[PDB]
């Protein structure tokens, strides 16, 4: 059974999953901003319940908030959406990638013990037990990696995820940045002992090259194209460049094994972001309905099957979070 911040939910009952969102998220640095961006709880709790009711209208049942702890996850306010919709929502554990997170912390700890360790406890306390003593448990391990390589501190992150895993069965969805290491990731995981049927590799559709994608997929984990709708955002490709891609793929029989999500942030963490004018289009259609209301339509215009957008977008989360 996955488990989700309202508890445990039998893969019967996921159905329609979006496998890769936030409801709420925040760059690191966010939090020392407070004073000119506040966290308005009402409004957030609004706003993103109303996301929430428009999902529920479009069939969706689960959402699979990807946030990394360091990037203003909150599990509590997950649950309060939760709770006032019905919608179904799993959180992550995990830490955000080199480049871009708040490594200082683990750094530190790596200097001065072992840190695979701490993460390791941290991630297993937070799988089965809870976190921060909600009572509310994470039905995911996130992982992210660089461009270039696998970084040494994203490494640490990676063995202790592959260890719970085989401990506890739990899922593992991650962050590929830039279109790259998506096959490394793969690899590594599947040589740590992880469980090939219970990871989903990340921005996948962040590499326009099929052949990115097949050696990926030779690993027997699955892939997801994570940020429909996201497009020409320094590197993002475009829509249409994500559904060429992803025909190609399900025309070599591999619907089982891709999933597809917006990579969508509800509400914003901080001051919220003021897009320039220039980058209105790569946004426009970034949002959690986009897939339902224009890409699943695509798909089938274009020959792909009821059976195969079933299995996308039901069957795989069932399997893969259930
Ligand atoms: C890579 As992210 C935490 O902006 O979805
Ligand atoms: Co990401
Ligand atoms: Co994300
Ligand atoms: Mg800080
Ligand atoms: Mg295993
Ligand atoms: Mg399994
Ligand atoms: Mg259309
Ligand atoms: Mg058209
Ligand atoms: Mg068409
Ligand atoms: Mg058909």
């Amino acid at each position: 059974t996955a488990q989700t911040v309202t508890g445990a939910v039998a893969a019967a009952q996921l159905g329609a999953t979006l496998p890769h969102e936030h409801v709420i998220f925040g760059y690191p640095g966010y939090a020392g901003d407070v004073t000119l961006g506040p966290f308005d709880h009402a409004a957030a709790l609004a706003s993103c319940t109303e996301t929430a009711r428009a999902l529920l209208a479009r069939g969706i049942q689960t959402v699979v908030d990807a946030t990394p702890n360091d990037c203003g996850r909150n599990p509590a306010f997950l649950r309060e959406v939760s709770e006032a919709t019905g919608l179904q929502i799993l959180c992550a554990t995990g830490f955000y990638y080199e480049g871009e997170g708040a490594t200082t912390y683990f750094k530190f700890r790596a200097s001065l013990g072992d840190a695979e360790s701490e993460i390791y406890e941290m991630m297993r306390t937070e799988v089965t037990e809870g976190i921060a003593g909600t009572g509310i448990r994470a039905g995911v391990i996130k992982l992210a990696s660089s461009r270039d390589a696998i970084t040494p501190y994203e490494q640490l992150f990676f063995r202790a995820a592959a260890r719970v895993q085989r401990e506890t069965g739990v899922p593992i969805i991650t962050h590929t940045q830039e279109g790259q290491q998506g096959p490394q990731q793969a690899e590594l995981l599947t040589s740590l002992g992880a469980d090939p049927a219970r990871i989903m590799i990340g921005h996948m559709d962040g590499n326009t090259d099929p052949a990115y994608h097949r050696e990926t997929l030779r690993h027997g984990v699955s892939i997801a194209f994570d940020r429909i709708g996201l497009q020409g955002m320094v590197g993002t490709p475009t829509d249409a460049e994500r559904l060429s891609v992803l025909t190609t793929l399900l025309g070599e029989g591999y619907a089982d094994r891709l999933l597809l999500s917006h990579d969508s942030i509800w509400h914003w963490l901080g001051r919220p972001p003021a897009i320039p004018e220039a980058a209105l289009p790569a946004v426009k259609d970034w949002h959690p309905l986009h897939i339902s209301d224009d890409i699943l339509p695509d798909l089938r215009r274009r020959g792909i099957t009821e059976e195969q957008v079933g299995q996308m977008t039901v069957g795989n989360p069932a399997r893969l979070f259930g």
